[PDB]
Protein backbone atom coordinates (compact mmCIF):
# COMPACT_ATOMS: atom_id res chain seq x y z
CA UNK A 1 0.00 0.00 0.00
CA UNK A 2 1.03 3.26 -1.10
CA UNK A 3 1.87 6.26 1.80
CA UNK A 4 1.84 9.88 0.86
CA UNK A 5 3.54 11.38 3.67
CA UNK A 6 5.98 13.50 5.49
CA UNK A 7 8.18 12.07 7.89
CA UNK A 8 7.69 14.95 10.62
CA UNK A 9 3.77 15.52 10.58
CA UNK A 10 1.98 14.07 13.45
CA UNK A 11 -0.69 12.99 10.99
CA UNK A 12 1.36 11.10 9.04
CA UNK A 13 3.03 9.38 12.33
CA UNK A 14 0.16 8.06 13.47
CA UNK A 15 -0.72 6.21 10.71
CA UNK A 16 3.27 4.87 10.60
CA UNK A 17 2.76 3.90 14.36
CA UNK A 18 -0.41 2.26 13.03
CA UNK A 19 0.38 0.15 10.59
CA UNK A 20 3.92 -1.16 12.81
CA UNK A 21 1.62 -2.23 14.85
CA UNK A 22 -0.33 -4.47 12.38
CA UNK A 23 2.83 -5.61 10.56
CA UNK A 24 1.91 -3.85 7.73
CA UNK A 25 4.58 -2.52 5.28
CA UNK A 26 4.39 0.95 3.91
CA UNK A 27 5.63 1.85 0.78
CA UNK A 28 6.57 5.61 1.57
CA UNK A 29 6.38 8.42 -1.30
CA UNK A 30 7.45 11.50 0.28
CA UNK A 31 5.83 14.78 -0.94
CA UNK A 32 7.34 18.08 -0.08
CA UNK A 33 3.94 20.04 0.89
CA UNK A 34 6.65 22.97 0.77
CA UNK A 35 7.18 22.45 -2.57
CA UNK A 36 3.71 22.00 -3.57
CA UNK A 37 4.52 18.28 -4.69
CA UNK A 38 1.14 17.51 -3.54
CA UNK A 39 -0.41 19.10 -6.49
CA UNK A 40 0.40 16.69 -8.82
CA UNK A 41 -1.81 15.46 -10.83
CA UNK A 42 -1.58 11.98 -10.39
CA UNK A 43 -1.92 12.74 -6.44
CA UNK A 44 -4.91 14.92 -7.19
CA UNK A 45 -6.79 12.35 -8.63
CA UNK A 46 -6.19 9.91 -6.29
CA UNK A 47 -7.11 12.50 -3.23
CA UNK A 48 -8.94 15.65 -4.34
CA UNK A 49 -8.38 17.60 -1.34
CA UNK A 50 -4.44 16.85 -2.14
CA UNK A 51 -3.78 16.44 1.44
CA UNK A 52 -1.41 14.20 3.88
CA UNK A 53 -1.11 11.56 4.50
CA UNK A 54 -2.90 9.60 1.96
CA UNK A 55 -3.44 5.89 2.15
CA UNK A 56 -4.24 4.62 -1.32
CA UNK A 57 -4.67 -0.04 -0.53
CA UNK A 58 -5.45 -1.82 -3.59
CA UNK A 59 -6.94 0.94 -5.52
CA UNK A 60 -8.80 2.87 -2.31
CA UNK A 61 -7.72 5.62 -1.54
CA UNK A 62 -8.47 7.26 1.87
CA UNK A 63 -6.88 10.21 3.69
CA UNK A 64 -7.32 12.35 7.05
CA UNK A 65 -4.78 10.47 9.39
CA UNK A 66 -7.08 9.58 11.86
CA UNK A 67 -9.93 8.00 9.55
CA UNK A 68 -6.28 5.68 7.84
CA UNK A 69 -5.71 4.56 11.52
CA UNK A 70 -9.06 3.41 12.01
CA UNK A 71 -9.01 1.37 8.20
CA UNK A 72 -5.87 -0.17 8.84
CA UNK A 73 -7.05 -1.32 12.00
CA UNK A 74 -10.67 -2.54 10.75
CA UNK A 75 -9.22 -3.77 7.95
CA UNK A 76 -6.17 -5.87 8.98
CA UNK A 77 -6.02 -6.02 13.01
CA UNK A 78 -6.61 -9.51 14.63
CA UNK A 79 -8.89 -10.02 17.13
CA UNK A 80 -10.11 -6.76 19.27
CA UNK A 81 -6.32 -5.17 18.67
CA UNK A 82 -6.26 -1.73 18.68
CA UNK A 83 -9.92 -1.14 18.61
CA UNK A 84 -13.18 -3.23 19.97
CA UNK A 85 -16.16 -4.13 18.43
CA UNK A 86 -18.08 -2.87 21.11
CA UNK A 87 -20.04 0.52 20.07
CA UNK A 88 -19.62 1.92 24.14
CA UNK A 89 -15.80 1.33 23.92
CA UNK A 90 -15.47 2.51 20.16
CA UNK A 91 -17.19 5.82 21.04
CA UNK A 92 -14.59 6.46 23.65
CA UNK A 93 -12.44 5.61 21.40
CA UNK A 94 -13.78 7.75 18.51
CA UNK A 95 -13.99 10.87 20.89
CA UNK A 96 -10.34 10.52 21.93
CA UNK A 97 -9.34 11.15 18.45
CA UNK A 98 -11.67 14.03 17.27
CA UNK A 99 -9.98 15.57 20.89
CA UNK A 100 -6.80 14.55 19.61
CA UNK A 101 -8.02 16.59 16.14
CA UNK A 102 -9.80 19.52 17.66
CA UNK A 103 -8.63 20.07 21.05
CA UNK A 104 -5.13 18.77 21.59
CA UNK A 105 -3.35 19.01 18.33
CA UNK A 106 -5.29 22.28 17.87
CA UNK A 107 -3.68 23.64 20.81
CA UNK A 108 -0.21 23.18 19.62
CA UNK A 109 -0.88 24.30 15.68
CA UNK A 110 -2.36 27.38 17.15
CA UNK A 111 0.55 28.08 19.64
CA UNK A 112 3.90 26.86 17.29
CA UNK A 113 2.67 27.04 14.10
CA UNK A 114 2.98 31.10 14.15
CA UNK A 115 6.90 30.24 14.87
CA UNK A 116 2.65 32.78 20.27
CA UNK A 117 0.47 33.99 22.71
CA UNK A 118 0.11 33.62 26.52
CA UNK A 119 -4.20 32.97 25.79
CA UNK A 120 -2.68 30.06 23.32
CA UNK A 121 -0.09 28.72 25.75
CA UNK A 122 -2.99 28.95 28.36
CA UNK A 123 -5.14 26.64 25.63
CA UNK A 124 -2.71 24.03 25.44
CA UNK A 125 -2.76 23.68 29.51
CA UNK A 126 -6.62 23.55 29.70
CA UNK A 127 -5.88 20.10 26.70
CA UNK A 128 -3.30 19.23 28.81
CA UNK A 129 -5.41 19.05 31.77
CA UNK A 130 -8.27 17.38 30.40
CA UNK A 131 -6.25 14.35 29.22
CA UNK A 132 -4.89 14.28 32.65
CA UNK A 133 -8.71 13.72 33.83
CA UNK A 134 -9.29 11.48 30.82
CA UNK A 135 -6.20 9.06 32.09
CA UNK A 136 -7.57 9.22 35.83
CA UNK A 137 -7.68 5.36 36.76
CA UNK A 138 -6.68 3.92 33.79
CA UNK A 139 -3.32 2.62 31.91
CA UNK A 140 -4.55 4.13 28.49
CA UNK A 141 -6.62 6.89 27.22
CA UNK A 142 -10.10 5.37 26.51
CA UNK A 143 -9.56 2.34 28.77
CA UNK A 144 -7.43 -0.61 29.91
CA UNK A 145 -5.39 -1.40 26.14
CA UNK A 146 -3.46 0.35 23.65
CA UNK A 147 -5.96 1.64 21.39
CA UNK A 148 -5.56 3.52 17.81
CA UNK A 149 -6.73 6.68 20.16
CA UNK A 150 -3.68 5.83 22.55
CA UNK A 151 -1.78 5.84 19.31
CA UNK A 152 -2.96 9.06 17.58
CA UNK A 153 -2.34 11.01 21.13
CA UNK A 154 0.94 9.52 21.81
CA UNK A 155 2.16 11.27 18.20
CA UNK A 156 0.69 14.48 19.41
CA UNK A 157 1.71 14.59 22.93
CA UNK A 158 5.48 13.14 21.72
CA UNK A 159 5.18 16.67 19.58
CA UNK A 160 4.63 18.56 21.93
CA UNK A 161 7.33 16.86 23.83
CA UNK A 162 10.11 17.34 21.61
CA UNK A 163 9.11 21.33 21.30
CA UNK A 164 9.82 21.44 25.30
CA UNK A 165 6.32 22.06 26.09
CA UNK A 166 6.52 20.65 30.04
CA UNK A 167 3.77 18.55 31.09
CA UNK A 168 5.53 16.80 34.05
CA UNK A 169 2.89 18.75 36.17
CA UNK A 170 0.28 16.31 34.27
CA UNK A 171 1.06 13.20 36.56
CA UNK A 172 -1.54 11.08 34.36
CA UNK A 173 -0.19 12.30 31.13
CA UNK A 174 3.31 11.93 32.41
CA UNK A 175 2.85 8.17 33.67
CA UNK A 176 0.76 7.43 30.33
CA UNK A 177 3.77 8.61 28.16
CA UNK A 178 6.59 6.79 29.35
CA UNK A 179 4.58 3.49 29.20
CA UNK A 180 3.08 4.68 25.73
CA UNK A 181 6.60 4.87 24.41
CA UNK A 182 7.56 1.63 25.53
CA UNK A 183 4.78 -0.15 24.67
CA UNK A 184 3.72 1.13 20.94
CA UNK A 185 5.17 0.02 17.86
CA UNK A 186 7.11 1.99 15.59
CA UNK A 187 8.15 4.52 18.44
CA UNK A 188 11.43 4.64 16.80
CA UNK A 189 10.12 5.63 13.50
CA UNK A 190 7.97 8.46 15.44
CA UNK A 191 11.34 9.71 17.28
CA UNK A 192 13.18 10.14 14.08
CA UNK A 193 10.30 12.09 12.12
CA UNK A 194 10.20 13.84 15.53
CA UNK A 195 14.21 14.64 15.68
CA UNK A 196 14.23 16.21 11.84
CA UNK A 197 11.54 18.13 12.84
CA UNK A 198 13.38 19.59 15.43
CA UNK A 199 16.82 20.12 13.64
CA UNK A 200 15.12 21.47 11.36
CA UNK A 201 13.51 24.22 13.44
CA UNK A 202 16.51 24.34 15.58
CA UNK B 1 -31.41 9.20 27.50
CA UNK B 2 -30.05 12.95 28.92
CA UNK B 3 -29.30 15.42 26.12
CA UNK B 4 -27.27 18.26 27.19
CA UNK B 5 -26.93 20.96 24.40
CA UNK B 6 -28.48 24.58 22.95
CA UNK B 7 -30.28 24.11 19.92
CA UNK B 8 -28.30 26.83 17.80
CA UNK B 9 -25.17 24.37 17.89
CA UNK B 10 -23.78 22.57 14.56
CA UNK B 11 -22.88 19.71 16.57
CA UNK B 12 -26.04 19.79 18.56
CA UNK B 13 -28.40 19.87 15.46
CA UNK B 14 -26.29 17.12 14.50
CA UNK B 15 -27.63 14.60 16.76
CA UNK B 16 -30.90 15.83 16.86
CA UNK B 17 -31.20 14.58 13.01
CA UNK B 18 -29.34 11.35 13.95
CA UNK B 19 -31.95 11.09 17.00
CA UNK B 20 -34.59 11.50 14.60
CA UNK B 21 -33.65 8.94 11.97
CA UNK B 22 -32.89 6.37 14.61
CA UNK B 23 -36.40 6.89 16.37
CA UNK B 24 -34.55 7.87 19.34
CA UNK B 25 -36.30 10.04 21.74
CA UNK B 26 -34.00 12.79 23.58
CA UNK B 27 -34.61 14.42 26.87
CA UNK B 28 -33.53 17.83 26.15
CA UNK B 29 -31.48 19.75 29.04
CA UNK B 30 -30.12 23.46 27.72
CA UNK B 31 -27.05 23.74 28.61
CA UNK B 32 -26.53 27.48 27.90
CA UNK B 33 -22.61 28.13 27.78
CA UNK B 34 -23.21 31.89 27.60
CA UNK B 35 -23.71 31.60 31.27
CA UNK B 36 -21.53 29.07 32.39
CA UNK B 37 -23.81 26.41 33.16
CA UNK B 38 -21.96 23.59 31.51
CA UNK B 39 -19.03 24.61 34.25
CA UNK B 40 -21.28 23.58 36.99
CA UNK B 41 -19.78 20.50 39.08
CA UNK B 42 -22.81 18.04 38.58
CA UNK B 43 -21.89 18.53 34.64
CA UNK B 44 -18.12 18.52 34.57
CA UNK B 45 -18.68 15.18 36.45
CA UNK B 46 -20.25 13.83 33.71
CA UNK B 47 -18.04 14.95 31.16
CA UNK B 48 -14.62 16.62 32.53
CA UNK B 49 -14.56 18.47 29.61
CA UNK B 50 -17.64 20.54 29.95
CA UNK B 51 -18.75 20.69 26.58
CA UNK B 52 -21.86 20.15 24.17
CA UNK B 53 -23.12 18.21 22.93
CA UNK B 54 -23.19 15.63 25.83
CA UNK B 55 -25.09 12.12 25.85
CA UNK B 56 -25.96 10.37 28.93
CA UNK B 57 -27.35 6.80 27.75
CA UNK B 58 -28.52 4.85 30.40
CA UNK B 59 -25.06 6.07 32.55
CA UNK B 60 -22.62 6.39 29.59
CA UNK B 61 -21.88 9.88 29.13
CA UNK B 62 -20.21 10.54 25.65
CA UNK B 63 -19.43 13.87 23.85
CA UNK B 64 -18.26 15.42 20.53
CA UNK B 65 -21.00 15.15 18.29
CA UNK B 66 -20.01 13.46 15.71
CA UNK B 67 -18.33 10.83 18.06
CA UNK B 68 -22.19 10.72 19.54
CA UNK B 69 -23.78 10.38 16.56
CA UNK B 70 -21.50 7.22 15.04
CA UNK B 71 -22.39 6.04 18.47
CA UNK B 72 -26.12 6.73 18.11
CA UNK B 73 -26.23 4.38 14.33
CA UNK B 74 -23.62 1.89 15.76
CA UNK B 75 -25.94 0.55 18.61
CA UNK B 76 -29.57 1.31 17.51
CA UNK B 77 -29.11 1.74 13.78
CA UNK B 78 -31.07 -1.50 11.78
CA UNK B 79 -29.22 -2.90 9.11
CA UNK B 80 -26.87 -0.74 7.80
CA UNK B 81 -28.91 2.56 7.66
CA UNK B 82 -26.69 5.62 7.93
CA UNK B 83 -23.34 3.86 8.30
CA UNK B 84 -22.43 0.65 6.62
CA UNK B 85 -20.43 -2.55 7.34
CA UNK B 86 -17.43 -2.06 4.76
CA UNK B 87 -14.39 -0.61 6.38
CA UNK B 88 -14.01 0.72 2.89
CA UNK B 89 -17.30 2.81 3.26
CA UNK B 90 -16.96 3.48 6.65
CA UNK B 91 -13.83 5.03 6.37
CA UNK B 92 -14.52 7.49 3.74
CA UNK B 93 -17.49 8.40 5.87
CA UNK B 94 -15.08 8.90 8.95
CA UNK B 95 -12.84 11.27 6.59
CA UNK B 96 -15.87 13.03 5.62
CA UNK B 97 -16.68 13.41 9.59
CA UNK B 98 -13.24 15.14 9.99
CA UNK B 99 -13.49 17.40 7.01
CA UNK B 100 -16.37 18.52 8.37
CA UNK B 101 -14.84 19.45 11.98
CA UNK B 102 -11.45 20.35 10.81
CA UNK B 103 -11.66 22.33 7.17
CA UNK B 104 -15.69 22.92 6.78
CA UNK B 105 -17.18 23.81 9.64
CA UNK B 106 -13.43 25.09 10.83
CA UNK B 107 -13.52 27.73 8.34
CA UNK B 108 -16.83 28.83 9.47
CA UNK B 109 -16.00 29.21 13.08
CA UNK B 110 -12.62 31.48 11.56
CA UNK B 111 -15.02 33.76 9.80
CA UNK B 112 -18.30 34.08 11.08
CA UNK B 113 -17.31 33.62 15.42
CA UNK B 114 -15.70 37.35 15.54
CA UNK B 115 -18.96 38.79 13.51
CA UNK B 116 -13.81 40.46 10.96
CA UNK B 117 -14.03 37.89 9.75
CA UNK B 118 -10.47 38.25 7.40
CA UNK B 119 -10.33 38.02 3.51
CA UNK B 120 -8.21 35.30 4.05
CA UNK B 121 -10.93 33.60 6.10
CA UNK B 122 -13.46 34.23 3.84
CA UNK B 123 -10.85 32.55 0.91
CA UNK B 124 -10.67 29.26 3.29
CA UNK B 125 -14.48 28.94 2.84
CA UNK B 126 -14.78 28.93 -0.64
CA UNK B 127 -11.61 26.81 -0.60
CA UNK B 128 -13.47 24.16 1.74
CA UNK B 129 -16.61 24.33 -0.59
CA UNK B 130 -14.58 23.87 -3.33
CA UNK B 131 -13.68 20.65 -2.18
CA UNK B 132 -16.83 19.55 -0.75
CA UNK B 133 -18.30 20.42 -4.29
CA UNK B 134 -15.44 17.70 -6.05
CA UNK B 135 -16.59 15.41 -3.24
CA UNK B 136 -20.00 15.57 -4.91
CA UNK B 137 -19.21 15.11 -8.60
CA UNK B 138 -21.47 12.54 -9.69
CA UNK B 139 -22.68 11.59 -6.33
CA UNK B 140 -26.01 12.34 -4.73
CA UNK B 141 -24.51 12.51 -1.34
CA UNK B 142 -21.14 12.91 0.64
CA UNK B 143 -20.03 9.52 0.70
CA UNK B 144 -21.40 7.12 -2.16
CA UNK B 145 -24.88 6.65 -2.95
CA UNK B 146 -27.13 6.66 0.64
CA UNK B 147 -27.76 8.53 3.29
CA UNK B 148 -25.60 8.47 5.87
CA UNK B 149 -24.48 9.99 9.20
CA UNK B 150 -21.47 12.08 7.03
CA UNK B 151 -24.55 13.42 5.09
CA UNK B 152 -26.51 14.79 8.70
CA UNK B 153 -23.33 16.09 9.81
CA UNK B 154 -22.37 17.96 6.80
CA UNK B 155 -26.08 19.30 6.41
CA UNK B 156 -26.04 20.69 9.90
CA UNK B 157 -22.74 22.94 8.86
CA UNK B 158 -24.11 23.89 5.06
CA UNK B 159 -27.07 24.83 6.73
CA UNK B 160 -25.12 26.97 9.17
CA UNK B 161 -23.91 28.24 6.23
CA UNK B 162 -27.30 29.07 4.24
CA UNK B 163 -29.15 31.23 7.81
CA UNK B 164 -25.86 32.99 7.86
CA UNK B 165 -26.08 34.26 4.06
CA UNK B 166 -22.58 32.71 3.04
CA UNK B 167 -23.58 31.75 -1.12
CA UNK B 168 -22.94 28.78 -2.37
CA UNK B 169 -24.72 29.03 -5.11
CA UNK B 170 -21.47 28.47 -7.10
CA UNK B 171 -20.91 25.39 -6.01
CA UNK B 172 -23.47 23.61 -8.46
CA UNK B 173 -22.80 19.86 -6.49
CA UNK B 174 -23.64 21.11 -3.03
CA UNK B 175 -26.51 23.24 -3.76
CA UNK B 176 -27.87 20.37 -5.55
CA UNK B 177 -26.86 17.77 -2.71
CA UNK B 178 -28.38 20.31 0.10
CA UNK B 179 -31.47 20.75 -1.95
CA UNK B 180 -32.25 16.98 -1.74
CA UNK B 181 -30.86 16.64 1.60
CA UNK B 182 -33.44 19.09 3.39
CA UNK B 183 -36.01 16.93 1.62
CA UNK B 184 -34.47 13.34 2.86
CA UNK B 185 -32.87 14.11 6.27
CA UNK B 186 -35.06 13.20 9.29
CA UNK B 187 -35.42 15.73 11.55
CA UNK B 188 -34.84 18.69 9.21
CA UNK B 189 -37.54 20.49 10.78
CA UNK B 190 -36.27 20.96 14.49
CA UNK B 191 -32.44 21.51 12.37
CA UNK B 192 -34.09 24.59 11.06
CA UNK B 193 -35.69 25.47 14.03
CA UNK B 194 -32.46 25.90 15.79
CA UNK B 195 -30.77 27.47 12.82
CA UNK B 196 -34.27 29.75 12.98
CA UNK B 197 -33.57 31.06 16.67
CA UNK B 198 -30.00 31.53 15.46
CA UNK B 199 -30.87 33.77 12.46
CA UNK B 200 -33.43 36.21 14.93
CA UNK B 201 -31.59 35.89 18.03
CA UNK B 202 -28.26 37.26 15.58
CA UNK B 203 -30.58 39.67 13.34
CA UNK B 204 -31.76 41.54 17.16
CA UNK B 205 -28.31 41.80 18.35
CA UNK B 206 -27.14 43.83 15.01
CA UNK B 207 -30.19 46.05 15.43
K1 LIG C 1 12.43 6.64 8.51
NA1 LIG D 1 -4.93 13.58 5.34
Amino acid sequence: MDFYYMPGGGGCRTVIMVAKALGLELNKKLLNTMEGEQLKPEFVKLNPQHTIPTLVDNGFSIWESRAIAVYLVEKYGKDDYLLPNDPKKRAVINQRLYFDMGTLYESFAKYYYPLGSDEDLKRIETAFGFLDTFLEGQEYVAGDQLTVADIAILSTVSTFEVSEFDFSKYSNVSRWYDNAKKVTPGWDENWEGLMAMKALFD
